[PDB]
């Protein structure tokens, strides 16, 4: 996969909405679908990487998860080690215009997580334009995701502050 050329982390900061998902994991897709996504916040981390804080509704209760995306030696490329589930993942900002959308791609780099691939559509607005959806669908198809696994996640207006 390609990484956004001349990636500028400072312009990537702030509030994003998790609008689209493609995963080759039934278990993961099902887990995500049982939730409603609120907002995500991207902020710099001490290692030169990013903290990605995801807010979502589970069973009518607001919840938050924070993931440390460690720098992977080139701008726009990160590494994530899963504390629960094990394995390490390469995480790439493949394409972004910073103020409308971002396309992320991850795949395992160590452990059985290597089997797991995931594309994510982030949007600066919670309801993305139809053209953004088409951009995401086109990217996912090029990355070998089946059409059935390209979905647009349920959103919630709650948990926003």
């Amino acid at each position: 996969v390609s990484v956004q050329p001349n990636f500028q982390q400072d312009k990537f900061l702030g509030r994003w909405f998790s609008a689209g998902l493609a995963s080759n994991s039934s278990w993961l897709r099902e887990k995500k679908a049982a939730l409603s996504m609120a907002k995500s916040v991207v902020a710099p981390a001490t290692d030169g990487g990013l903290n990605l804080t995801s807010t979502f509704l589970r069973k009518n209760q607001c919840e938050t998860r924070t993931m440390l995306l460690q720098p992977a030696g080139s701008l726009g490329s990160y590494s994530y080690r899963s504390p629960h589930w094990g394995s390490t993942y390469s995480v790439s900002v493949v394409e972004t215009d910073y103020d409308q959308y971002a396309l992320l791609y991850s795949q395992g780099s160590k452990g059985p997580g290597e089997d797991f691939r995931m594309a994510t559509l982030y949007s600066r607005t919670q309801t993305p334009r139809a053209e953004l959806k088409e951009k995401f669908t086109a990217f996912c198809k090029a990355q070998g995701f089946t059409e059935d696994t390209i979905v647009f996640l349920p959103q919630t207006d709650k948990c926003m502050t």
